[PDB]
């Protein structure tokens, strides 16, 4: 149908549809008469996943005769989604697919809504981590990821009553077509056990062991015939295992633990002893597996030099003291050596500056888990503390700060701080916040040592972001200037030249319409929920959270209403505000906000004055599929962080891509947004970074702004007297007290620019040929924040490899 | 090579090896290069799978459209063993897959030693399941075998000192090719709760609900084309299960050990709620999915001749409260006509008559797990109680004999007696045992319902074990008789003329010696022992049980080496003496058993003046696969439990179709093997059943056999002072005390009947010829013993259906 989707060739068409129904019969088991929908989705992946194996075993070949240097990115999370139609995107195969299924009587779109989302990840980091890897693959180097593949991926959100409530995602229920178990290549992983010092150095014994499972998922690059690996660690007990009987047997479980379920927290540090036991059977299965590819190429002079350990986040930080207990306790390496090797192959990307996300483990826990590991980290720190000695003399608070050992009422290990001692480079995920690690809470590591503190802004891949979510808006441009952008997306600066061109504009206006109809006709087909397609949708989509500031967009909603009731008669732009995100099981005031937002719906949407003139909607079990959806049909992106807190956002970035104006804070990459797209193109409000601190100096005090502001003094008395809530008047009792006493992200602060700023908002929709030029001019600009920019920075700044976008023979 | 392993036409090994080098491409993601041993065994069982599912779907769609009488086979074991060659052979495949590979440069038989044994069941009761899955595939019945897909199978044997360890048997740890998931037919199991009382009968409410997931495994028959199902089921969570949050996703294992582990326990009954649990979780989702299936062909009447439901023991007993329920409760039958279709409906088989393996349920439990159940086994003991009453008047012992429900320091219910009062026919498994119920354990049973009453001597499949594990003599058979007589091994009869056949003679005596060569070959290379291949080879494989007198054979291995030592320069016949199975791990007894016989190994093969002349020698990890090796290579069968103890055996049956001639009581099938082949080509000693009888009237004293058998006292003497233990003098304390003071069992009582009767096989064996043709006798008559015959005859006389040796269309 559409050019971009590729080639439905005669040939091609003809031999899916043979491999489809040898698939069915041979691989399912089934014939047409008692095939159900998902049969036929497991036959089309399988069919699919058949082209990618002769690219996949090449791939890995050619990387086994070149022996380039090899990227291993660790991260306990890999937000991937869906995988059919973005192997059909990378492979070319997505208009012959949909041509063989129309012929066999199928619809594709239907068959990819059966797929199961691969939900092993939080929000942006996991979700960084899964675009890091397309854009690697992309840009054909040598990459691995490496993880925990959780039986049990981030809870599916149920909303009953207003209230979110949690369920198992038993995403592999019906098993995962994509992955391949290698129970050849499993490893032992040790816990817990006590350390002897003997004649020749030190040694880890008595301990309980843990085999990791590995499962490895393809990642093909776009349309380079290059296949990359993602590697998945699964926890199996040992078969001697506490080996009355049956009891024994049945204690398995507990070793298996490791691997089933992820910890459904974002930007929060829960210390559980599960959590640090992930962290480690990650970190020293993937370093064995490291090790033996490096010797299966003895002297590791060389090792930096063909490998590169990249740390997403703190959460793998225990591999620089891994790295160096198998150098000196097993390789028999010198200290220094040992050290030597391990910086110059670790580097370490920081992606949050709140106090409360920071990992510091106690010092008792890592005591009884790992032993030696605590023996290695004091060493390190007495090291390094031995070497700002040295640079500062006599600075002895300096010492205490810079120290990996806290102490206090419990001693815990800083995390980040062994991080950027053992790393050769540190960066941070945007300008901004690059520039406050080196200002604040990095400020002594950055006089220490200045070299190693960089920037990478981080990135989003225009594949699943663009063409695969948004084919129509893919098509247009295409038509314009190619399909070179695709993998070059600075590219869509040519279309800076079409901002006056009358077909153009139409065509971006028809192609976001068509968006929020589609989207529009979801709702009511799945959720039952009725919205006006021609409304300006206001969307605000990401995990909940206090720094996020759902809240201020709640003050904004319930102000409109208020305005609307007081004058009823008047015109306004009619809006549909959507508004989801999952709340961390144990994250109380993020239970209550979600509880707030469905209130003011049950108010809001059934309101006849109101009309269709307002709408407020709780977005359920927002996830990646989800965000694939509503991103497109968006008008307006809700990025209103306090300034300072959000690292970098990459949420933003696929609202700006996809054809909707941002309104936001000057906070993350919303700033490089602005600069890149022009500052008149934005709709940027609110207290810059300077000007929350020249307030918490003075100190921030709430009521001030209540007594100034009449409209907001009115919403919280609504609040606080049960209007939103009028069988339990006391509902939101907690919701007011920290707005009044105790708000750390100063949402009063900013209400008033805000405001004043979405009356803008609604100004310029009014004209909708102006509104949609300004879409032409952030479209346009967008292409900074492909993540293949991302990556070559990484490869060029950091791991000392070159990307190419040269194809592998076919 | 040989042809009985059928053609390898020039067309199917091309097309064998082109599928073979798909499946490792494609299915297994390797090359040549990088594949191991085991990529190569799975290349070749899916090519070999992929020739079963046409033959598949056609079989089950045959069924659909013919409506025949569908028989359904429950069991909480199915001791399948390995599947690749018998599928091979069943499909014709093994010569034409023997030649493909070995073009591909693979030795066939290497890879069939990769594949893991499904280990489902603990002995004879397990293994007859998979006998009789194999029979009626064969007869082309349609049969359906529904189980539990245990994670961990019977556990692996290993021998540490001299002790048996448990471990693990972890067989679904590399992926199992043969089973395909069907997670569309899952169906909900109920547990706990309480029972309410409406104006419209009962319910069952608040209950705890867990998943049961079906896995179909395909049963081909031999060469008819006909592929019937084992349904398996697995345990799992509902996803709302326990829903802080992460224990809630951890306690989903609580609900799933219901199917994580197999019992270990053979003929011995073990009253945990675990087992309890796994019985109603196999019956409870088996009959919705009888009831769907008959559904989709309202009227009940018609149940019973289009379902036949056979009990295998009283494991799954709780299939007639189950059926009554369903029928009363939901389908909102009357009692005396759910009755009636209940008892037309379901059969029970009962395997033995010890006291200590029949089931008796405490109604504690019941009470707890299953509140309706108990209420509708008390319904059914009034009614039945009732009966007795009306047909006994005045007999009130009567009634309490007869009563479900046993009155004592706990009240159990007994499900034997459920068993029979709710099935339309009992039967035994061998002439004697089914005797022995209508004489003792059931006969106010048999005087109430004498029709009720039958046999169903056991038998074996000759394919799995001829064919399979046998193919020389397999050959050597049909060169004289052609290939009919395996699947109508009653045509063996024609051998009788071959007796004095001079060739005939040579070749059974070449294939044996090539057995015995090619087993002692299999123990130097994979245990490191040596063993004299002309001696006898003596073997006992079966479980370790006391009943099965082990400790007989061991007095006799002792007496021949005290003799020895007595007469070093005496000629004696030279034997290896084999022993082997596995003990349940909480039975102490069992465990001294095997201890005892390593301990003997430990002295007499160590003893200069011995030499090459006995050999004792303890065979480790007892298993289907480890049977296949040793029963071809057999010369002696030791068969030799108390009479009146074992059922029926089938090890025995193995024995006598693979040559080996039988030492044995008067017990189980010995008794009809010894009236099949003649007396006068049998070795049998010792008490019959009426012998014991006589000894138990009058008090069995053991003290008696030790003051007048010499050679027995000095074994004792042995025993006790701690010759076969030196450094522990009173090891065997235990087994000397139980043998003088408690011996149930009456080891002493046979003790010189049988060490006279070895003499006489000693005495045979120096006689090669007549040994032969004595071992010709047997294999000639060893036709009523095909499980061909025995599930015939359940058809005709049970289930009311006639087999069929009728191929469907290839
Ligand atoms: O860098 C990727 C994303 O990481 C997010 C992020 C940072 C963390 O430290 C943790 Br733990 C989870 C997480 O989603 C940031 O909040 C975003 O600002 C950023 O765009
Ligand atoms: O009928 C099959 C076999 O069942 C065996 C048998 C009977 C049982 O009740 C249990 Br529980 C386990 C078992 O293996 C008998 O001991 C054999 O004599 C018989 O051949």
């Amino acid at each position: 149908q559409i050019s971009v989707r590729g080639l439905a060739g005669v040939e091609n068409v003809t031999e899916l549809k043979k491999n489809f129904n040898r698939h069915l019969h041979f691989t399912l088991v089934k014939d047409r008469n008692v095939a159900t929908p998902r049969d036929y989705y497991f036959a089309l992946a399988h069919t699919v996943r058949d082209h990618l194996v002769g690219r996949w075993i090449r791939t890995q070949q050619h990387y086994y005769e070149k022996d380039p240097k090899r990227i291993y990115y660790l991260s306990l999370e890999f937000y991937m989604g869906r995988t059919l139609q973005n192997t059909m995107v990378n492979l070319a195969l997505e208009n012959a697919c949909d041509e063989a299924t129309y012929q066999l009587g199928l619809d594709m779109e239907e068959l990819e809504e059966i797929e199961e989302d691969a939900g092993l990840g939080n929000g942006g980091l996991g979700r960084l981590a899964a675009c890091f890897l397309d854009s690697m693959a992309t840009l054909g180097l040598a990459a691995y990821g490496y993880g925990i593949r959780y039986e049990f991926g981030i809870f599916n959100q149920k909303i009953c009553g207003g209230w979110q409530m949690e369920e198992a995602d038993d995403w592999l229920r019906y098993g995962n077509p994509w992955e391949k178990a290698r129970p050849e290549f499993t490893l032992p992983v040790h816990f817990y056990g006590r350390v002897e010092h003997t004649s020749q150095g030190a040694k880890w014994v008595d301990t309980q062991v843990v085999l990791a499972m590995p499962y490895d998922t393809p990642v093909p690059g776009y349309r380079n015939n290059v296949v990359n690996t993602m590697r998945l660690w699964s926890a199996k007990a040992p078969n001697d295992f506490n080996l009355g009987y049956i009891q024994a047997v049945l204690d398995r479980n507990l070793a298996e633990n490791i691997s089933r379920v992820l910890y459904p927290n974002d930007n929060f540090f829960e210390g559980k002893e599960l959590r640090l036991k992930q962290e480690y059977f990650v970190v020293a299965a993937t370093l064995q597996d490291i090790i033996r590819r490096f010797k299966s190429s003895t002297n590791f002079d060389a090792f930096p030099d063909k490998v590169a350990i990249q740390l997403n986040d703190t959460h793998p930080s225990l591999a620089i003291p891994e790295l160096m207990r198998v150098l000196v306790d097993l390789e028999r390496l010198d200290w220094d050596k040992a050290w030597e090797v391990t910086v110059k192959t670790c580097a370490y990307t920081n992606h949050t500056v709140l106090p409360e996300a920071l990992e510091r483990w106690p010092v008792h826990l890592l005591e009884t888990l790992l032993p030696r590991h605590l023996q290695i980290i004091y060493e390190i720190n007495q090291r390094f503390l031995n070497r700002v000695a040295a640079a500062f003399p006599g600075d002895v608070d300096r010492l205490r700060r810079m120290s990996l050992v806290e102490e206090g009422a419990v001693k815990r290990i800083n995390m980040a701080h062994l991080c950027i001692a053992g790393s050769h480079a540190v960066n941070g995920v945007a300008r901004i916040h690059s520039e406050i690690l080196k200002k604040t809470i990095f400020k002594d590591f950055y006089e220490l040592e200045p070299h190693k503190f960089q920037n990478k802004t981080n990135g989003i891949t225009p594949r699943r972001w663009l063409v695969l979510c948004n084919p129509g808006l893919a098509e247009i441009i295409a038509e314009r200037i190619g399909e070179e952008y695709i993998s070059d997306l600075d590219q869509l600066r040519k279309l800076l030249s079409y901002v006056d061109d009358e077909a153009f504009i139409r065509d971006v206006a028809k192609v976001k319409q068509e968006n929020k109809l589609k989207f529009a006709a979801y709702l009511e087909r799945e959720y039952k929920v009725h919205i006006n397609p021609n409304s300006l949708f206001d969307v605000q989509v990401k995990r909940i959270h206090e720094y996020k500031r759902q809240l201020l967009n709640c003050l904004h909603v319930i102000t409109l209403y208020n305005r609307i009731k007081k004058e009823p008669n008047k015109f306004v732009v009619p809006r549909t505000v959507m508004i989801g995100g999952k709340a961390a099981p144990g994250y109380h005031m993020a239970k209550m906000i979600i509880k707030l937002i469905t209130a003011i719906g049950d108010v809001v949407n059934h309101d006849p004055v109101v009309g269709d003139r307002l709408r407020v909607i709780f977005l359920e079990n927002y996830r990646v599929s989800l965000a694939e959806k509503v991103i497109p049909a968006a008008d307006l992106s809700e990025q209103i962080s306090t300034a300072g807190t959000e690292a970098s956002g990459t949420g933003n970035m696929k609202f700006m891509l996809n054809g909707a104006l941002t309104i936001g804070t000057m906070d993350g990459a919303n700033v490089e947004m602005a600069e890149e797209a022009g500052e008149e193109n934005f709709f940027i409000f609110g207290m810059r970074v300077e000007d929350v601190d020249r307030l918490d100096q003075r100190g921030y005090n709430a009521q001030e702004y209540y007594d100034r502001i009449p409209e907001l003094r009115q919403i919280i008395e609504q609040l606080s007297s049960g209007f939103f809530s009028p069988k339990q008047p006391d509902l939101f009792k907690d919701i007011v007290n920290m707005l009044m006493h105790h708000d750390r992200f100063k949402v009063f602060a900013d209400y008033e620019e805000y405001v004043k700023c979405q009356e803008r908002v609604s100004a310029l929709y009014k004209n909708p040929r102006e509104w949609t030029r300004m879409v032409i001019r952030n479209i346009a600009t967008s292409g900074k924040f492909s993540s293949d920019r991302t990556i070559a920075q990484y490869a060029r700044e950091i791991w000392g490899v070159e990307p190419s976008r040269q194809r592998l023979p076919a």
